[PDB]
């Protein structure tokens, strides 16, 4: 994917300020970083810039989904600056904004070797181009303000590097809108794209996709194209309830539900049938009376339904058996999205059981690819990072590659 693009190995950085988009959207629990994978993954590009004489490296990322409102109490990148220091062996200056005159002054003429991390890009609606105000009402960014936002970011370096593989599916301002003469892909971008190019060229079959998690509105829209590439699909985690409500008339309580995706569920199942893709949905659940680690818990099946005011936060044991059967048939697996709220032990058994099966599959020759901010944290939590074929920093980004697309963050790089 980058044979035609400028990459960092061929970018002259000596004496240049480098502005670098990274994916530092790391998971957090009790206000601390629970997995530094995405930060560590950018260190090779950052160190390369410094070792080869860069005047500065300005790092920019989002964290979470603050929807264009400053939320430094909940989604500040300040903790990431602290963690990056230990991983880099070098000092990092944190700025409390990402644009404006104070940021521009701090980045205009830095001391040699300076590393600077900006605040969450998504505190400004101009990054995504849309969001919500502080009262929760949806809002769209104004074109002239988007261009001024992109112009401000562009002043923070002389050359641009994009190492944000995990965000490469997003055509956001920091990812496609920086206007500098040289825009290069970083070493993590290259590593991930190269791995997927080889693994997706002629997959081992049956090729199973496992789609879970909580980003239902976004990821239900990826299934249509994925159904032209895979032979089996597990639809689990928060994704399943939209399917079960529509197909089975199941009562789902307060479980995650996507109104727009519900309108295409039957068409997706029809396409799966046309293409010979076996769909495995859960059949039982661990329920909770509220979205809380210490919620009261219960059990439910598709036939029983989930009680009003309760939500399904994990699959149950009969679902785990069906998931295991699909893993045993697979010769290649791509997995994005845990099949329950694995961060909370009451709701982690289903994801742990599936991880055990995927590890066993790897040991008998299955090619196993696990990707995503939270899904890769499953590998860290249960110590399986070296027991699957590849742990990717991309989740949705990897699914969009599976669909067969050129990612916007790659398309926007300079051509050779
Ligand atoms: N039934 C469920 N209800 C609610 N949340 C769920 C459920 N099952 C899983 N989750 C949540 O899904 C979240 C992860 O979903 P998400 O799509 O963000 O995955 P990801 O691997 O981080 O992907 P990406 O890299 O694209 O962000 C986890 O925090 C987990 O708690
Ligand atoms: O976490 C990401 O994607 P992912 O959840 O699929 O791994 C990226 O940081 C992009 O975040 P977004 O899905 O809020 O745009
Ligand atoms: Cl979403
Ligand atoms: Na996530």
């Amino acid at each position: 994917s980058l044979s035609n693009k400028l990459t960092l190995d061929k970018l002259d950085v000596k004496g240049k300020r480098v502005v670098m988009r990274v994916d530092f959207n790391v998971p957090m629990k009790n206000n601390q970083i629970t997995n530094n994978q995405r930060i560590k993954a950018a260190v090779p590009s950052i160190k390369f810039c410094l070792d080869n004489g860069a005047k500065s490296v300005v790092l920019m990322s989002h964290l979470g989904r603050p929807d264009g409102v400053p939320m430094p109490d909940k989604y500040s990148l300040e903790p990431v600056a602290v963690e990056l220091k230990s991983l880099l062996g070098k000092d990092v200056l944190f700025l409390k904004d990402c644009v404006g005159p104070e940021v521009e002054k701090a980045c205009a003429n830095p001391a040699a070797g300076s590393v600077i991390l900006l605040e969450n890009l998504r505190f400004h609606v101009e990054e995504e181009g849309k969001g919500k105000d502080a009262s929760g009402n949806k809002v769209k960014a104004e074109p002239a303000k988007i261009e001024a936002f992109r112009a401000s970011l562009s002043k923070l370096g002389d050359v641009y590097v994009n190492d944000a593989f995990g965000t490469a599916h997003r055509a956001h301002s920091s990812m496609v809108g920086v206007n500098l003469p040289q825009k290069a892909g970083g070493f993590l971008m290259k590593k991930e794209l190269n791995y997927f190019a080889k693994a997706l060229e002629s997959p081992e079959r049956p090729f199973l996709a496992i789609l879970g998690g909580a980003k239902v509105a976004d990821k239900i829209q990826l299934i249509n194209n994925m159904l032209d590439k895979v032979n089996e699909m597990i639809i689990g985690g928060g994704m399943a309830f939209t399917f079960l409500k529509v197909l089975n008339n199941m009562e789902i309580g307060t479980s995650l539900f996507d109104e727009e995706g519900a309108k295409i569920v039957k068409d997706l199942m029809s396409k799966a049938e046309k293409n010979g893709v076996k769909i495995t949905l859960p059949v039982d659940f661990v329920t909770a009376d509220k979205f809380d680690e210490n919620a009261k818990t219960g059990q439910a099946t598709v036939a029983s339904g989930i009680p009003a005011g309760w939500m399904g936060l994990d699959c149950g044991p009969e679902s785990s058996k069906k998931y295991a059967e699909a893993v045993t048939r697979a010769k290649q697996i791509v997995w994005n999205g845990p099949v329950g709220v694995f961060e909370w032990e009451a709701f982690a058994r289903g994801t742990k059981a599936l991880m055990d099966e995927v590890v066993k599959a790897t040991s008998r020759g299955c090619i196993t690819i696990i990707g995503g901010g939270d899904t890769a944290t499953c590998c860290a939590k249960w110590n399986t990072e070296d027991k699957v074929s590849h742990v990717s920093t991309g989740g949705g980004a990897s699914l969009e590659l599976l669909e067969g697309k050129v990612l916007p963050g790659v398309d926007a790089l300079s051509n050779i």
